[PDB]
């Protein structure tokens, strides 16, 4: 549904506090979670934020960078299907 | 929580059906998702099981395919 994000290339150290904390930047946030890449202790994760306003999407699609704990993230719309 | 995988690289011909049938060979599954990306390749697929001795028999198992892509299902640790 409306205002949820996928977010990949999360650093390894990065909390859901991390994710929200910069997130929120664009507007209020309802969810938020982060799950770790346990390939290896130090693989890049995945993050998923549910915004509160459907427009905080598109204020962060209209940044053309994103770096959160010193890696670039690539946020993207979620496409859930259960 | 506990019971939970994911894998990566799902193709598009991947229903969230067929990964629920594909796993519900290992046990029976509370919950099962995918999360597309729209660019034309691989997407992500979310799995839980109704009892946590199901991830070890996917992970007891070392090679898995699905729709023709070989997969590598991984325990998940969502933390919200």
């Amino acid at each position: 549904n409306a205002g949820k994000m996928f977010i990949g290339g999360l650093s390894w150290q990065t909390s859901p506090d991390s994710l929200r904390d910069y997130f929120s930047k664009f507007g209020e946030i309802r969810e938020c979670m982060v799950m770790r890449d346990p390939t290896t202790k130090r693989s890049r994760g995945f993050g998923f934020v549910t915004f509160a306003d459907p427009a905080s999407v598109d204020k962060v699609l209209g940044q053309p960078h994103h770096e959160l704990d010193s890696k670039t993230i690539d946020p993207k719309v979620a496409f859930p299907r259960r």
